[PDB]
């Protein structure tokens, strides 16, 4: 069964750049658009706005941003992509005003094999020292990403999970590397939703940044 790695290389011309929607960002609400990879394998949804501090995204975004020092950076804590220079930034929430990151496989001969995943700098900084809204992690805290698969009609096909932090003691740290997230348990999913969660949460949702990163998204033939 042939494997293909989705790539957004050769799309960004400048350093420290990201996908920018065709529409006009506003400070009222997120607007939604989509982008597909150059091989027309997967459609990724993308939310965008500008609340007054510059372009703000949710859902998926391809970028080459390397800043792993600024407290609110969407860049992986590694400060670099797993493969090449381009990776995918994800800001995903579920619920009422939720902006979930849901990809759709377009070349339906393929299913997802998996992906590399890493913590965003924003989520990592929140866990190691807090960020006002988020509090520093201690024994018992965790950070998770759950992938839910669906068929074309939207019927659930399977679910997979991975931890990006799991503090057994006050002295532990979140995952600082790219790690492999096996997505074959989603079965023949066409649509895949990625939702982050944290032990640092309340009634309104999670306090740790709902930002994480993906790279080397791999498809395998069914
Ligand atoms: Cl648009
Ligand atoms: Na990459």
């Amino acid at each position: 069964k042939n494997e293909v790695v989705v790539s957004f290389e050769n799309l960004l011309t400048e350093e420290n750049s990201q996908f920018i929607a065709d529409g006009t960002p506003n400070n009222q609400a997120f607007q939604e658009t989509d982008f597909k990879d150059p091989k027309n394998l997967i459609n990724f949804n993308h939310y965008y706005a500008d609340w007054g501090s510059g372009y703000s995204f949710a859902g998926f975004s391809y970028m080459n941003i390397t800043d792993n020092q600024t407290a609110n950076s969407p860049a992986p804590i590694t400060g670099k992509a797993k493969i090449g220079s381009v990776y995918i930034g994800v800001d995903s929430t579920d619920g009422e005003y939720g902006t979930p990151a849901i990809l759709t496989i377009l070349d339906t001969n393929y299913k997802l094999k998996g992906t590399w995943i890493a913590n965003s700098t924003w989520a990592y900084m929140g866990m190691i020292q807090g960020d006002g809204y988020a509090r520093a992690f201690k024994a018992g805290d965790w950070y998770k990403v759950t992938a839910t698969g669906y068929d074309e009609a939207g019927n659930e096909t399977g679910k997979a999970e991975i931890l990006l932090a799991n503090y057994k003691t006050d002295n532990d740290l979140p995952v600082k590397e790219w790690i492999w997230f096996d997505l074959t348990p989603l079965q023949n999913a066409v649509k895949v939703k990625f939702i982050p969660d944290s032990s640092d949460k309340n009634e309104y949702g999670m306090n740790t940044a709902s930002y994480f990163c993906l790279d080397g998204i791999t498809l395998i033939e069914k």
